[PDB]
């Protein structure tokens, strides 16, 4: 079992635990090897989730959740852990507030499984910022 | 001088950095009236700000920069600054996008200089998170 | 997928990476439901694996390895993670000598997938530590 | 006054606190010429002591105590010091228990004052890590 | 708005929560260009204030107070902020006490607006630490 | 060997360290049972010692030196490890300036060995921070 793997098969694990069901997505922050935090998508802690009372639609899209990158940024602030030096590991490639939040937090490295349309813009940033992003599938793996 | 007037002032203060000229906003988070972190409008750190290289249009409004409110949180992130039970110094109300990350770090409370509309969704997450919103006024202070 | 479906879940995959085939043991420290340590059956970073250059054979037993759950709280030791009032997610229930460590280091739950006999000495330590103890099952997952 | 002095002149004083009879053993962790933990040879923090209600005999040895080297690094992990890149000062050379777990936590060198027999794997553990230990004595120093 | 200026501008400005008239001071201490303590110049947190008790005289001085600098400093020890490689700006340069203490905490450089008699003692100490003293001006700056 | 000795003890054996012979002062700063700081009283870090080039005198007094008291308190700053709700274990009763910092400091309790004349403005300050003050004797031990 790779350390990649082990961290991509974390990413889709946490994914499984989003409350909006029109985004199943995970992310994982690592230094050494070490996960530092989590996130998935999923609304403000201790409000309420769309799995319960419904979408907050707005333009055709829902609004209430915070994303997965955007909430294992969040836990490492709300915790006061440094995200500095980390890379991340995420189900799928995050979108452009997301990418600029994560390059600005010192991320390092993005490592994706799906990716549909990379935003331009966070190409240019991940070039000027020196931070590779590659793609690496779940594993397959069975647990109980 | 307040501990109010100080960090209004200071939000002032740091806004002025701001590197898009089509948006002069500044934050200050504070716990136990210590200054943790502040954040102004600027693009991620060591890449092009609009200042230098114009900014970067899509959909009508520029997308080159954190927002103040975001990079301050970013900042306790990426340093390993413990958010939680803070307040926030804003110029502006923040966006409903801001809003969300604020109180998902556990931000308790959020004073403003100038709202022009409050989200009904972020009444309502201000609501359910018991977070009260203030207006208070840049004080009168000549430096030097 | 629960909270406590997610951690045993993680026991078991980081129990994968053991590296002496004698025993495969995984070990999850859990803070505010945050993953905050995990460790697995190992030797000593940097030196010589069972898997490479075969077991350290002493008086019937490998003792090569650091345990997992004792390698979880070396984790927090080395990086100034504080493992006080945590709880623990653990394939096996852990021997007499790594009870002693995790509750003197302040975990406060032992959350355990196999138990096959509790020392009367660990059932008078968790006693005198109001220290919980409780089985829950490896979840039935499949990734990728 | 000496620093490798004070520091086992420190050893030799929490071994003092120890609360079985059957060793008094003082551990001190140190970084920078800064003591950051201490240990010393006694049972779980709020439990029984030997001192008390006896030993707890198990294969001819008593098993109630956690050692003073590893309630040194359990200091550290209790209230989340770092142990990496420190050095330690013992009374007497660590058991092979003991050995692996400083040197896993990060300690680049080991002082003791007394030793019997030290482990040929710790040795070879200490070799393979690029670990010092070195032999110095107790000073003579009087107070009061 | 330059770092330096606004740095300088964030010293005169907190030295107005000074509560004891006789000495109206101000200090910052920075990091990479983040606020990361500051101080007045104000007696002991939650006792009297000269301003509403009269000063403590002896010697002709007023007593009672804690510099502003070594405020700066009380808040880092205080809190646990390390003030290792920091840099302070003041608005007079610091007496020889705090001068000692700042130089000993870490402090790598000063900037000050005013300054009287610079001890020449304190001359002898920045030269023997390689720490530089710099003059710079509060910057002509207007709020509200 | 109590708590209360075994910190005044080493407050007593660190004093010995001072590099000024006109006034050997140790100071040991704790924390639940643990010491997290110590100080004696020195001339700053890497800089000259009395013992090699003399005292600095001033007006009858050396000035060369910080305070034990200070200096555990500067370790605290430097280092950023926390004072707050800490109490100190003094050879001799502080100083007007020490007394000040170690109360803005959050220590709550100073246990000394030898006081002369505690100042009455020390009494109102330690009356208002609720502060406890008490004599205790280094004990008799001897090493080696
Ligand atoms: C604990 C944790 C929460 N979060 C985020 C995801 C969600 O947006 C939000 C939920 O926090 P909570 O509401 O406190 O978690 P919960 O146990 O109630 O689970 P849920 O509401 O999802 O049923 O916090 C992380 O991103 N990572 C984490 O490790
Ligand atoms: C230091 C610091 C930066 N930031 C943010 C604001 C910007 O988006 C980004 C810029 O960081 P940098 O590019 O590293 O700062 P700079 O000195 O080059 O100044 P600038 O580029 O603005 O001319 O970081 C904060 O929000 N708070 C802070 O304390
Ligand atoms: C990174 C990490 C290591 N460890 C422990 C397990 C092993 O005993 C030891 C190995 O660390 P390393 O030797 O540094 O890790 P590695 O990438 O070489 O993997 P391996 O040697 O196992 O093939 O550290 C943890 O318990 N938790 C962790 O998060
Ligand atoms: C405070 C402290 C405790 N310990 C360990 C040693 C013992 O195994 C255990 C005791 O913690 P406690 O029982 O909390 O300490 P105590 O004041 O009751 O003293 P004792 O029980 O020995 O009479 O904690 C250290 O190793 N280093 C330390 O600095
Ligand atoms: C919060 C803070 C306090 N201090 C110091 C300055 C004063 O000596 C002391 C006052 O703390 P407090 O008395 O707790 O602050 P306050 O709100 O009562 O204001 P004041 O008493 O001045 O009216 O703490 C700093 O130096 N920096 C800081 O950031
Ligand atoms: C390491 C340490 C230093 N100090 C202070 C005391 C001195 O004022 C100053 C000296 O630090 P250094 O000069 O770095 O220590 P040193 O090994 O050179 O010893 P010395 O100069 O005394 O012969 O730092 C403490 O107060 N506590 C500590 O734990
Ligand atoms: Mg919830
Ligand atoms: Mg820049
Ligand atoms: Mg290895
Ligand atoms: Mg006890
Ligand atoms: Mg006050
Ligand atoms: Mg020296
Ligand atoms: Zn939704
Ligand atoms: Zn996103
Ligand atoms: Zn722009
Ligand atoms: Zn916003
Ligand atoms: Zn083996
Ligand atoms: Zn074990
Ligand atoms: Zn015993
Ligand atoms: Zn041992
Ligand atoms: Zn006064
Ligand atoms: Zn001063
Ligand atoms: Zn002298
Ligand atoms: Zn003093």
């Amino acid at each position: 079992l790779s350390w990649q793997d082990y961290f991509m098969a974390n990413a889709e694990l946490i994914s499984k635990r989003s409350t909006c069901n029109r985004a199943y997505v995970g992310a994982v922050l690592v230094k050494n090897n070490r996960i530092i935090a989590t996130g998935y998508n999923g609304g403000v802690a201790d409000t309420d989730n769309c799995d319960d009372v419904g979408h907050e639609m707005e333009d055709g899209h829902c609004i209430r959740t915070v994303h997965a990158e955007m909430n294992a940024l969040i836990q490492c602030a709300k915790e006061g852990i440094s995200a500095n030096n980390t890379e991340i590991y995420v189900t799928h490639f995050p979108c452009i507030n997301c990418t600029k939040a994560l390059l600005q937090a010192g991320v390092k490295k993005i490592t994706y499984n799906t990716a549909y349309r990379i935003h331009p813009f966070a190409i240019e940033l991940m070039t000027q910022k020196e931070v590779e992003y590659v793609q690496h599938d779940v594993p397959r793996v069975k647990l109980g």
